[PDB]
């Protein structure tokens, strides 16, 4: 949907932007500094699905660029094993979330967050 | 959710990114230039269903900045009216993909623009 490959990386960059909101503004809630309100993680957990899909599409065959590390591309497999990782511990995000547990909530945002770490060592740029 | 304004007109920005990219990437389909797909429009205004929501709640009291007009503040009420004739014209469209027709898309997605450029010709700096 790119017409050059900056507009993939513009793309991918701000669906960056958005799903690192969604996840990082549950900090205080799954830290107990704010309140738990099982129906607002819910949906907030809704929305960060959704956005969690997003950014791998936009790394297409020719989008080099931004602080992604070429890697990505000659290592396609391997990068799309930490990308369904992350996936699949988003799903257990969500299953903690339709759950309304916070203690269950806490352990799955912490596997995410150690996901998106992992990723970052070996794909990001410095 | 945000630090300080900055952040929530970074959010809006990176928001409105990918809501407009997830509306114009179908303007090939809606001209009839790309192949009509009910099931990838279907999944795609899905997509754009969730982002089409998340920039409104990033124009927060204090968060004046980017390109965005002082009148979306002072007068909220009216930059409501502009956001909710939006929202309703992506239900009509998500209605049109639901129903697989490329004559009802094509109809639905003009009126999605028009909303679009009825906001910006109100609340969006030159
Ligand atoms: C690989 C499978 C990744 C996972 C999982 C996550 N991130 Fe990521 N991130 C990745 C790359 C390759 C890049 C660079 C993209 C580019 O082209 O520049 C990034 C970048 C970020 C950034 C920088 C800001 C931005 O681009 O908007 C942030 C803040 C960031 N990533 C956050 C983040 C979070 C919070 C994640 C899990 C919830 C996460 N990333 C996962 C690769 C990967
Ligand atoms: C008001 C109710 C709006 C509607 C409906 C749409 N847009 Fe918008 N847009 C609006 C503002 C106030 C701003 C400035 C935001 C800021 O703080 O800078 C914008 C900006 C844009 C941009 C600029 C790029 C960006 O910020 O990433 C684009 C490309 C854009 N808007 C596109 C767009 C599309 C395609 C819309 C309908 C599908 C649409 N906007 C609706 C206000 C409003």
């Amino acid at each position: 949907q790119f017409a050059k490959p900056e507009d993939a990386v513009k793309y991918r960059q701000s669906a960056i932007t958005l799903m690192a909101s969604h996840f990082g503004r549950m900090t205080p809630v799954v830290k107990g500094q704010a309140p738990y309100d099982a129906a607002q993680i819910k949906a907030n957990v809704e929305v960060l699905k959704t956005l969690s899909a997003l950014p791998w599409a936009a790394f297409g065959p020719g989008t080099e660029g931004g602080d992604a590390r070429p890697e990505i591309w000659s290592d396609a497999a391997s990068f799309k094993q930490k990308q369904q990782a992350f996936q699949d511990n988003i799903v257990k995000l969500s299953a903690a979330a339709d759950a309304g547990d916070l203690d269950k909530l806490r352990a799955a945002f912490g596997d995410v967050g150690a996901s998106c770490k992992a990723c970052h060592d070996a794909y990001r740029k410095k």
